[PDB]
């Protein structure tokens, strides 16, 4: 059972995702990776990342993660600094929203988990 459960329903999830989206949209370190992507799809990405980071790793197979980001790695220069900025942006969002520091630390551990990071980064 999902994200919808752990943050507390539609409105909580919508707040989380909108704030995370808003932060990433304004983050000069990482915005150019979404240059070829419309706002609906960028938002859907932040919803996916957030879903992954709250323990729904379930539907992001590492092989999908590797193919999905391959052109970013090869052509946009995607690397660890960028990955870490996305995770950092999520944690900053959750903290602004009063999520308990114990829970932010739990998502910090999934967001930054090594094996999915190495798949995304095509390492
Ligand atoms: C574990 C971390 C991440 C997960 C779980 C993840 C997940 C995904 C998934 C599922 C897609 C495919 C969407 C589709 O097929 O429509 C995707 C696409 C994408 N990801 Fe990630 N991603 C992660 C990290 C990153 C990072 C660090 C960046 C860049 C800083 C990034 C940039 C993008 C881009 C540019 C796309 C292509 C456009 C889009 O479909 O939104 N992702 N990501």
């Amino acid at each position: 059972s999902t994200l919808y459960e752990k943050l507390g329903g539609t409105t909580a999830v919508d707040l989380a995702v909108d704030k995370f989206y808003e932060r990433v949209l304004q983050d000069d370190r990482i915005k150019h990776f979404f240059a070829d992507v419309d706002m609906a799809k960028q938002r859907a990405h932040q919803k996916a990342f957030l879903t992954y980071a709250f323990g729904g790793t379930d539907k992001y197979d590492g092989r999908y993660m590797r193919e999905a980001h391959k052109e970013l790695v090869e052509n946009h220069g995607l690397n660890g600094e960028h990955f870490d900025a996305v995770a950092e942006d999520l944690l900053a969002t959750l903290k602004e929203m009063g999520v308990p520091e114990d829970l932010i630390a739990e998502v910090a551990a999934v967001a930054g988990a090594p094996a999915a990071k190495r798949d995304v980064l095509n390492q």
